[PDB]
């Protein structure tokens, strides 16, 4: 007992020399693996039901994990750099008092280019990504919730709807932007950029950075209205084994060193105020990461959709069938 973590996280966040240096300093040994999406971790853990220490679910999932029995409240007692963190990601209605979760990445979903073969001012909003121009050019996330957010925004709905009309809408007006669709992919969307083999699409703001540091010309165009934000909390499944494990690696990834370090190598904000004041000013301003004013007055959190969530599920499944 806690000799060992079972580590389930998204694909990007943690470097394998951080988990070397985890076991190294703790001597506990890290089973890791990766997902792409909520949605496949969440199908995961309801087969599974236990086997995992950590989990760490977008915001607009904590709620509805908690609600299901699928979390642990985690001690705050046993996470030294609580106090690290940034009061603005705190306490928020789909966690109140982080009983449940703790703020990790947050970040934001782009149009992600390359510059040396595709024309920055062509491109302003989610909208132009339906031009017949980009016939089987582009790249989407492979995330039922992104699509949609897209779609909703284009029809200006909101893209945390539960209207199932407006969600059958956002479906419908998918299915015209499928012929310019190459691929979905959110395990290393980085990588068709970097390749070469999309030009175009949806991108996180780490991705694109992450691509720029390999040496490949991968901005971000904010759209005008409708940019993505999300953030990523750690949560402990109710079946967790290894507990002290699951607090000493938050504990861990709290630590502004480690934050900062790690954020400079995957090029994703993050919501640790002691490690955001550490990071030098040239990431602290990089335009394709951090977006302008007026696109987060004009962008949308994720947030919960409830029972909705399925609505959501099953047209982005037929999306990628048919
Ligand atoms: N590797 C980046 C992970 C982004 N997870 C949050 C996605 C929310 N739609």
């Amino acid at each position: 007992k806690d000799q060992e973590l079972y580590f389930y996280n998204w694909s990007e966040y943690i470097p394998s020399e951080v988990l070397e240096d985890f076991t190294k300093e703790t001597g506990i040994k890290v089973i890791y693996s990766t997902y792409e999406s909520n949605e496949s971790m969440y199908a995961k853990l309801k087969t599974q039901g236990a086997g995992y220490d950590l989990v760490v679910p977008s915001t607009y999932f904590v709620s509805k994990m908690r609600k299901e029995g699928m979390l642990q409240e985690i001690d705050h007692s046993k996470l030294s750099h609580f106090k690290d963190l940034d009061p603005n990601y705190l306490n928020k209605p789909f966690d109140p008092g982080n009983k449940f979760s703790i703020p990790y990445i947050w970040g934001a979903t782009g149009i992600g280019i390359n510059t040396d073969m595709l024309d920055k001012k062509s491109l302003k909003n989610w909208g132009d990504l339906w031009d017949a121009k980009w016939a089987g050019q582009l790249m989407l996330m492979d995330d039922a919730r992104e699509v949609f957010h897209i779609a909703l925004s284009k029809l200006g709905y909101s893209p945390n709807t539960t209207n199932p009309k407006e969600i059958k809408a956002a479906y419908r007006e998918l299915k015209k932007l499928m012929p310019n669709v190459l691929v979905f992919n959110s395990d290393f969307p980085a990588n068709p950029y970097l390749a070469g083999e999309v030009s175009l699409g949806m991108l996180w703001n780490g991705s694109a950075y992450m691509a720029r540091q390999e040496g490949a010309p991968i901005q971000i165009i904010w759209p005008e209205k409708g940019t993505i934000f999300w953030m990523d909390s750690i949560s402990i499944p109710a079946g967790a084994k290894n507990i002290e494990a699951a607090h000493k690696m938050i504990d861990f990834l709290l630590r502004p060193e480690n934050a900062a370090k790690i954020a400079l190598e995957i090029g994703y904000p993050t919501p640790v105020k002691t490690a955001h004041d550490l990071l030098p000013k040239e990431f602290a301003n990089d335009p394709s990461i951090y977006p302008p004013q007026s696109v987060i007055d004009n962008g949308e959190w994720q947030d919960e959709v409830g029972e909705a969530s399925v609505l959501y599920d099953e047209y982005f499944q037929k999306l990628k069938v048919n």
